[PDB]
């Protein structure tokens, strides 16, 4: 299985024959396509489980959970597909799942139905970080959907921030050419040459994009259908683009981002190709 | 244009070269694949316009609007494609359209014309213009009002569809509900089960038909709620209850269960085919 092969090539721990990632290995696995396995896979010990407890115990509960965990944590393979589906699938399906797994419409599940959720997503021994975080140190607890959904949103925020620092190349701001590089990342070579013909010559360096403006673009990405039809209503210029994004997403967008995407896609915007490139990610 | 072909041979009025339906011609156009044009197309006169106004004045604003209108009203071609996509496309696009058209959560007549042009490519005053923008074309249409109009029209079409398959009566035997479900649809084995293991027991009420009809709109959520089982009647009823939010009468579930040999993918293949 290709997914499990990848999970294994990013796994640092092993026990009884089933490999485990660390939070650092998970972040590495979403952020880098490959990495040099310079060290063998050490086997799991009891200092590592106690480290799993301590890390949760001293980590932030928000957008810095996984980074604050560092190497103190464990993630099984099913939990890794689970987290992958948080980052790549819409959240309403999870609300449907919670409403089909809960007892007496309480919208709260215990640890066993969390196991069965990962079995269902999987086919489609020890206690891990997610079990200790959602449920008890000892399974004392049950996971309400509100808690779990703000966990999903926090993890998405985390991955967004680390993507920003990756394309900022460590610094606090992101030049508009690095935003253009990030937008056209999954585009093939031909179209990238056509767009880089535009950026190459008429995208200037002015302001540099903040993390919050990147996050604003990221919230605009989630309302692409409404925006797509609001565009199909149109001849489309910057005032009309800004209005269309403002009513299709509710979000005011920073002049740097609009300038960048307008000068990539050309005094009229080529929104057919713009949204074709967007929906590929 | 083939859609214009249909609109034209269902049209009863004409003017200046532009053909117009009455509300009855529209309903007939949604309910019957064909009809014999027995009468010629008449020229539009002023008694028809004042009849449109009066018909609007003495009609219900809810689920009986078009049937209460009868022949006293007119519907342009652009308005006919407009109403057709109201019945076959989701409604959120209309909300984004409204907020792309307003200066206030409200649209004027000019922007309604714009909307019928955009929906079209996707002189006289008609029924919809007088209803939304008044006799005088100077009113404004709030999105809530118009969404009430869409839901009321869908209710209307549901009621007339029920009366079509109930064949005039107040209740619908399970066999005619199966007739409606399998209309556009392996087809023999479905008809083998309704014939021998469907007990023409209770009859399906109109409200339970409407419940199934609104369940049809949450088919994706239901698909995931079904993929959670990885089979029985309580589990199917729970899945419909959380996928649509809404309790369903045991009568319909019995019918759909014995039609489809209680593997839900095939059932939803038949459903999403309409």
């Amino acid at each position: 299985s290709l997914r499990k092969q990848r999970f294994m090539q990013f796994s640092s721990l092993e026990h009884e024959g089933e490999y485990y990632m660390t939070p650092r290995d998970f972040l590495f696995s979403v952020m880098f396509e490959q990495m040099e396995r310079k060290t063998s896979v050490k086997k799991l010990t009891k200092k590592d489980i106690e480290d799993t407890l301590s890390g949760i115990q001293t980590a932030g509960c928000g957008s810095t959970f996984f980074r604050d965990l560092g190497d103190k944590g464990l993630i099984s393979y099913t939990e890794y597909l689970f987290l992958l589906t948080i980052l790549t699938k819409p959240h309403s399906g999870f609300h449907v799942a919670f409403k089909m797994l809960d007892t007496d419409g309480n919208e709260m599940i215990e640890k066993r139905e969390f196991f069965k959720l990962q079995k269902i997503i999987s086919k489609q021994e020890i206690n891990t970080t997610l079990q200790m975080r959602f449920f008890g140190k000892r399974g004392q607890r049950k996971l309400h959907y509100k808690e779990f959904r703000r966990f999903m949103e926090n993890l998405q925020t985390e991955i967004q921030e680390m993507e920003f620092l990756q394309f900022s190349k460590g610094l606090s701001f992101m030049r508009k050419e690095d935003f253009a590089e990030w937008l056209l990342f999954f585009t093939n070579t031909e179209n990238k040459d056509i767009y880089w013909k535009n950026v190459r010559e008429k995208l200037s360096a002015g302001e540099s994009i903040s993390l919050d403006e990147f996050k604003s673009f990221c919230h605009f990405t989630t309302h692409l259908e409404d925006f797509a039809i609001a565009m199909q209503m149109f001849p489309v210029r910057l005032a009309e683009f800004k209005r269309a994004v403002k009513v299709a997403t509710g979000q005011e967008l920073s002049n740097n981002i609009l300038d960048t995407v307008f000068k990539i896609f050309d005094e009229c915007l080529s929104h057919e190709e713009f949204l074709g490139v967007l929906k590929n990610r």
